[PDB]
């Protein structure tokens, strides 16, 4: 681990717990001895580029990716500057930012509960059709909520929606500083996400690009692993729709509308959430 010790003091912040430490950043639990509350901290880490010094600052692991860092720290600086534009329950809500340690560090709301790519790991027994339908409406309000500003999210997958002890979903993050890096860096791996951007993601994006990766999640969660491939897709269509492959303890109602989002054509999915929502309905 990488990660800044317990006890280790941003003035009136002070680290808990490293909670989730990932290539390109951590997240720790933290307090605010001023407000007396427990916080989120996000700091920006990118382990290809960068190494935790001895004073726990961070250096570059080698002089040549310094103008890529300096690009992901800048990507980082506009999505917390993103998250910020909002005031919603089902989106980070961006508290504190700040250079330090030669990075960057987002202050934000914490919340409890764990990723729907853990619970999904963890609990899928948890996971079923009334489960779903729960999530579906604020999940549809989160995103929406993205797109009525004219933004895209555009990196949704299991991995960056929290499910929190309530069960409400909170989006968490955008990818940015990640995307930046791979993009400059020609490790289009770390990119898109395979199996949930569609085919108008590798080179036309709108909230039906977003819809898409909705649709590949809820396929996730209803039969375990992601569609094929969007670019596979486009030359061959193996796609299996749900409603053919009858899931066990599924509605036809809301396995239609997952294979409708996962459409391969933008025009022939869901224009809008609020086209995706109508669909689970008339039942
Ligand atoms: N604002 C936040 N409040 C609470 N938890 C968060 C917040 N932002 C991110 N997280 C958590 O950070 C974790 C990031 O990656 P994770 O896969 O857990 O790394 P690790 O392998 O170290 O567990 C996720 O589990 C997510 O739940």
């Amino acid at each position: 681990s990488n990660s800044l010790p317990s006890g280790y003091r941003f003035n009136e912040f002070e680290i808990q717990e490293a909670i989730g430490e990932g290539g390109f950043g951590i997240v720790y639990r933290a307090y605010d001895h001023q407000l007396e509350r427990t916080i989120a901290i996000k700091e920006y880490m990118p382990t290809s580029l960068a190494k935790r010094n001895d004073d726990l600052s961070i250096g570059l692991r080698g002089e040549r990716f310094g103008k890529t860092f300096q690009a992901g720290l800048n990507s980082f600086i506009q999505e917390a500057r993103l998250l910020a534009r909002f005031s919603h329950p089902g989106l980070l809500h961006v508290l504190r930012f700040w250079e330090e340690n030669g990075t960057a560090y987002m202050g934000t709301q914490f919340y409890s509960g764990t990723t729907l790519k853990n619970l999904q790991a963890q609990q899928p027994e948890k996971i079923d059709e009334a489960w779903i339908r729960r999530l579906l409406p604020p999940l549809f309000s989160a995103i929406n909520t993205i797109h009525q500003e004219g933004y895209l999210h555009r990196d949704i997958s299991l991995d960056n929606i929290q499910i929190q002890e309530s069960q409400l979903p909170v989006l968490l993050d955008f990818g940015s500083a990640r995307k930046e890096i791979g993009n400059l860096s020609d490790e289009t791996e770390i990119v898109l996400k395979p199996g949930f951007a569609p085919i108008e993601q590798y080179t036309e994006q709108g909230p039906w690009t977003d819809i898409y990766a909705l649709g590949a999640v809820l396929h996730t969660l209803i039969v375990g692993s992601p569609p094929p491939v969007s670019v596979v897709r486009s030359i061959e269509d193996s796609y299996q729709p749900l409603t053919e492959r009858r899931p066990a303890g599924y509605s036809p109602e809301l396995l239609r509308t997952v294979d409708r989002a996962l459409a391969l054509k933008p025009e022939d999915r869901p224009q809008t959430i609020d086209e995706m929502a109508e669909l689970l309905e008339h039942h």
